[PDB]
């Protein structure tokens, strides 16, 4: 049994079976990838959990908080660590903006999922989201600009 | 079990199998290598994780923080150590600039990845990025200058 | 297990196998050797790591810090010790200049690598860099002067 | 395991095998021997390490510091002890001059190597450097004077 | 294991094998013996180490300090003890003059070697240097006077 | 193991083998015996060590100090004890005059050897130096007076 709020068990101590690693590094479908109005591309946070459930399984992974939450005058932030298949994988800080005091609690879920994608970096899940070769190819094959902001070829203005 | 926030276990105590070391010292594809406007060449931080996942595996490596974060009036810095295949490899300080207070938390990921590439030095991963013979050959074969700043032969001004 | 921040384990207690020692004392390629504008010759810091990875292996060596960092009004300095193949080899102080306060953290990597080459002295790696017979032959065979500063025969002014 | 900062283990307790001792007392090549402008002859500090690596091996010897460094208004000094083949051989104080405060850290390597040659006295390595019969023969066979300072027969003024 | 800074182990407890004692009492070559301008004859300090290395071996002997150094307004002095072949042989005070404060550290080596020759008395090494029969014969066979100071028959004024 | 600074081990507990005792009581050669200008005869201090090395051996004997040194306004004095062949033989005070403060350290060797001859009394070494029958015969057979001071028949004025 492990105190996952402070422990580091299993970190780096062995890799998963080849089947798991294959499922972790499998390429993304370009249909799943989004883009902000100012052009930053991203993968929605439920897609990471779908890949995690595919690779390890439900109940085969989980986040733990690793700190107190800090509430600044504009932002909510906290560290979370990612357990997978019985060993710690990563730790990352997460963030979320909030615009009035009633949002301070709701931002916590944004914070948690924001930490999740960061902890997914160290698994290689969706690695091509971070690769400039992929980013600037994607912005040509699958996106466009309108009056000035960015959109996909199958989305509309809001 | 190891307290990776303070331990030094496995450091230097034996090298990996020849297959792992071969995958660590394998040459870079020049298409993966970027260049700043003032001419400094670099390899994007996800490429290091791809090589780490190739050599050791997902879950076969990981960073731990090794200090408190320090937040200066312009910069966020922290030490991180790199565990690989059940033994400590390296420790390095990382950095990231920030330009208004809402960026102090986001800089932490830059900090972490900035420490990662430094910890990758001691593995030989992408060693030719540091070699002047390679640097000044690369600036001729694959890069150019325009009005005055530097670019690749397959990039454009921003 | 060893507290490499304070221990002295293995120091001088036996030499490596002949194969390792041969790879440590093998001569340098004169193409790898650089020269400062005021004439001081040197070998770039990644070349030492390439020889270390060749002789011992990746994960078969590593630096540990051996002190607090000291930050003077012009310089960053720290002691580091060099572990190789399961035994301590050397300890050395390292240095790096810095010219404004935002550089204090970045200088740490210069400091570390500056300590690394010093710790490499006690292995014989690149020993001919220190030999006056070699230095003044090299300055004739492979270097030249221009208006007054020093350069290689295959380099240019900056 | 030994605390080499304070221990005296192995000192005088047995001599090395005849092969090692032969390699320690082997004569110097007069080409390796230098001379100061005011006439004092010396052997450059990397040559001692070459003989040490030849006799014992890389990793078969090493210096430890044996005191705090003292920084006078003109000089940096520290004691170092020399471990060889699993036993302490010698302890000596080392020195190095420094001329502005930014040199205080760099002098440490001079200090260390200055202690190394002193610790090499007690091995007989390069013993003829200390022998007046050899010194005044060498100053005739291999050196000369010019307007007034001393030089070798294959060196020039600086 | 022995704390040679305070111990007295082996002192007087048995003599060496006859071969060692023969090598210790073997006569000096008169070519090795020097003379001061005011007539005092001596044997240079490296010659004692050559005889010690011949009799015991490299690593078969060694000095330890036996006190703090004392720094008077003109002189540096310290006790040293001489270990040989696994047993203490002798303890002696050593001396060296110094003429400005920058010499205080350098005098330590003179101090150490000055103690060494004194510790060599109790071995019989070079015993004829102390014998008046030998001294006044040597001053006739091998030395001379000039305008008034003393010299060897194969030396010159300085 | 014995704390020879305070112990009394072996004192009087058995005599040496007959061979050793014979070598201790063997007569002096009158050529070895000196005489002061005011007529006091003596045997130089290296001769005692030669007889000690002959009887016991090198490493078969040794002095230990037995007190702090006392420095009067004219004299340096200290007790020393004489170990031989694994047992304490004697303890004696030694003396030496000094005439300016820079001589206080050098007098220590005179002190030590002055104690040595006193410790040699209790062995019978050179016993005839103390015998009036021998003294006044020696002053006739081997010495003479000149204008008024004493000399040997094969010495000269200084």
């Amino acid at each position: 049994d492990i105190d996952w709020y402070t422990s580091w068990y299993g970190l780096g101590m062995k890799p998963f079976e080849a089947k798991v690693q294959k499922d972790l590094i499998e390429p993304l479908d370009p249909k799943d990838i989004e883009i902000k109005p100012d052009g930053l591309i991203y993968l929605p946070e439920i897609k990471y959990r779908r890949i995690l459930n595919k690779a390890f399984g439900a109940g085969g992974w989980g986040l733990v908080p690793r700190s107190q939450t800090i509430v600044t005058s504009k932002l909510v932030t906290r560290e979370y660590g990612l357990i997978c298949h019985g060993q710690l994988i990563s730790v990352a800080r997460g963030e979320q903006d909030y615009f009035n005091e009633a949002g301070i609690p709701t931002a916590t879920e944004g914070c948690k999922s924001n930490a999740l994608m960061r902890c997914c970096k160290d698994l290689g899940v969706g690695s091509e989201l971070w690769d400039p070769v992929f980013i600037k190819k994607f912005k040509v094959d699958h996106c466009t600009e309108k009056f000035k902001i960015w959109l996909r070829k199958d989305r509309q203005v809001e």
